[PDB]
């Protein structure tokens, strides 16, 4: 722990807080993360056995005095930051496709070890000048357990949160990532935020505004979840058509079967790597500002 020169202040994680660092010895630049429970221990350390050329290395976990540090290889973006570097001009489709196309592959991998990510974002979704993207911060979730705030107390958002996490479903399954990365594609996209809930119920109502509340025909069991409440107000679906402009049909195909409401129907991340819209998919390289 004595062998890292903190550099800079990457973000503030859910967990901890992450910094830009270099490695005293080996002379190797890194992101650093700070954050005990031993079955925390053994279950991050099955993380580092994770090997995917989407998924960002974890190098090593170190655990000192009360203290639990995570080393993972260092990429030179986070996605948000590059789509508001863009946001002027819009990320190129063949990008953006691109990007999508990696990032399933990563969930797909992930999802076939029963490894679920729980709070992608484009905070935690990485970049590098080779035109590849890659998934942070993964498995954690299940490492530990998801608070309201951080120490600043600041924000994270619920902006990327599936309906069934939202509806009280204690069980949920991997489908909840398609979801996540279901939205962040539709930002990409549009250069904004699909839904931009300042809270829980905000969120949801966001989300039933435009996908249309819920019901037994579309998700049966839906109204039997811990938080649904027969209460709800009921809004009519809005085609994708006013949602993704101007996104082809492949895409808006893709992405509807991304945002079902019932996860068991939700597209798989195997699933998605074989829809028409990747047909034409190839790596473009990026305009990055360092
Ligand atoms: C949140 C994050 N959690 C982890 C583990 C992150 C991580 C990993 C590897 N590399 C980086 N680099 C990085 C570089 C510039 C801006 C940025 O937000 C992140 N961040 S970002």
């Amino acid at each position: 722990m004595e062998n890292f020169q903190k550099v800079e202040k990457i973000g503030e994680g859910t967990y901890g807080v992450v910094y830009k660092a270099r490695n005293k010895l080996t002379g190797e630049v890194v992101a650093l993360k700070k954050i005990v429970p031993s079955t925390a221990i053994r279950e991050i350390s099955l993380l580092k056995e994770l090997n995917h050329p989407n998924i960002v290395k974890l190098l090593d976990v170190i655990h000192t005095e009360n203290k639990l540090y995570l080393v993972f290889e260092f990429l030179h973006q986070d996605l948000k930051k590059f789509m508001d570097a863009s946001a002027l001009t819009g990320i190129p489709l063949p990008l953006i496709k691109s990007y999508l196309f990696q990032l399933l592959q990563g969930l797909a991998f992930c999802h076939s070890h029963r490894v679920l990510h729980r709070d992608l974002k484009p905070q935690n979704l990485l970049i590098n000048t080779e035109g590849a993207i890659k998934l942070a911060d993964f498995g954690l979730a299940r490492a530990f357990g998801v608070p309201v705030r951080t120490y600043t107390h600041e924000v994270v958002t619920l902006w990327y949160r599936a309906p069934e996490i939202l509806l009280g479903c204690k069980y949920y399954s991997t489908a909840v990532d398609i979801w996540s990365l279901g939205c962040i594609f539709a930002e990409m996209v549009t250069r904004r935020a699909l839904f931009p809930g300042d809270s829980e119920i905000d969120q949801l109502f966001r989300i039933f505004r435009t996908l249309g509340t819920p019901d037994e025909v579309v998700w049966p069991g839906v109204t039997s979840m811990p938080d649904y409440k027969p209460s709800f107000p009921k809004w009519a679906r809005q085609d994708f058509s006013k949602v993704v402009p101007p996104l082809d049909e492949d895409g808006r195909s893709l992405l509807s079967q991304m945002l079902h409401y019932d996860p068991n129907k939700r597209i798989s991340a195997k699933a998605a790597l074989a829809h028409p819209f990747f047909q034409d998919v190839t790596k473009p390289v990026p305009h990055l500002r360092l």
